[PDB]
């Protein structure tokens, strides 16, 4: 898998944002991960935590994985990386989502990410408290 460059256009809600990739706007959908809508538990914590890292990013780099690019939305499907560290490991990681949405060909990081759920767990952190 490769990094590619991105940069930030507007933080969105818990796990999509809007980010510039080769010139043009496009919402992104972070891979692996489900998370609590706006209105639910530990959604604007979810939102608040998203938000943070990728306005206070000063790389931001999009990864796509080996299958589909995008989904039947048009959201782009990667995982999304704020200097350096992946957006959506450390959600999962802090128990603000959970390993979701795992198809054939676009999983390279489940076990990466099913760690850091397991880890969350044992802590007992947001979503697992
Ligand atoms: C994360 C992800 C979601 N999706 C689709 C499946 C779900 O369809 P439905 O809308 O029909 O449920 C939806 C969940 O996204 P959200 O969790 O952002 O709603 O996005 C993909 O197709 N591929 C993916 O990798
Ligand atoms: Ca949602």
């Amino acid at each position: 898998l490769h990094k590619e460059p991105a940069t930030l256009i507007k933080a969105i809600d818990e796990d999509t944002v809007k980010l510039m990739y080769k010139g043009q706007p496009m919402t992104f959908r972070l891979l692996l991960v489900d998370t609590p809508e706006f209105n639910e538990k530990y959604g604007p914590e979810a939102s608040a935590f998203t938000k943070k890292m990728v306005e206070n990013a000063k790389k931001i780099e999009v990864e796509f994985d080996k299958g589909q690019r995008t989904d039947k939305y048009g959201r782009g499907l990667a995982y999304i990386y704020a200097d350096g560290k992946m957006v959506n490991e450390a959600l999962v990681r802090q128990g603000l989502a959970k390993v979701a949405y795992v198809y054939k060909g676009n999983n390279t990081h489940e076990q990466l990410l099913r760690k850091a759920e397991a880890q969350a767990k044992k802590e007992k952190l947001n979503i697992w408290s």
